[PDB]
């Protein structure tokens, strides 16, 4: 575990992390994708061997002996918001399982279904709150990444507003 666990946000690509591990925002076919899960496939790209995984599930894949744990959050044009809220929730609990498996002690996280998954709505606070609720029982430094400034400063203010 980290010697006194944190979460942080940065704003840049998550390609370029510098944690122990990368949770991918995949999509269940295990699909180059966009977004997120393009930028991951063009840096890890032997971790979408056999990634297909259902939504609400997280799934790990090693590329050289980096972790890739793609995290598979609901699309919500697809679902109502009462399962999709479900599926958030249950995707980020694997996301937990999979971190304290591989005993890392620092992984980088997007916030799921707050992109092409959001069914154009903000769910930068739906999708926060999910993450909190899985990691916090966990001891790995949690770093968050954005690309909207905007977001950086709403994700920073939820951060302080605990400690
Ligand atoms: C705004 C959509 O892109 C991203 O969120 C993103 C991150 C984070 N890393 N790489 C990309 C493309
Ligand atoms: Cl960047
Ligand atoms: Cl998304
Ligand atoms: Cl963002």
């Amino acid at each position: 575990g980290a010697m006194a666990p944190s979460y942080r946000v940065k704003r840049m690509d998550i390609a370029k992390n510098d944690e122990e591990c990368v949770v991918n925002a995949a999509n269940p076919r295990g699909l180059p994708g966009d977004g997120v899960c393009k930028a991951v496939y063009k840096k890890w790209p032997e971790s979408f061997k056999n990634s297909a995984t259902p939504v609400g599930t997280a799934k790990t894949v090693m590329c050289g002996t980096y972790p890739v744990i793609h995290a598979v959050g609901p699309n919500f044009s697809n679902y109502t918001e009462s399962e999709g809220d479900r599926e958030l929730a249950a995707a980020y609990r694997e996301v937990a399982k999979e971190v304290t498996r591989l005993g890392v002690n620092s992984v980088a996280i997007p916030l799921l279904s707050t992109g092409v998954y959001s069914g154009g709505k903000d769910r930068l606070t739906q999708s926060l709150n999910h993450l909190f609720t899985a990691m916090d029982s966990t001891d790995a430094d949690v770093v968050i990444y954005c690309r909207d400034k905007e977001w950086e400063k709403k994700i920073s203010e939820a951060i302080q507003m605990r400690t």
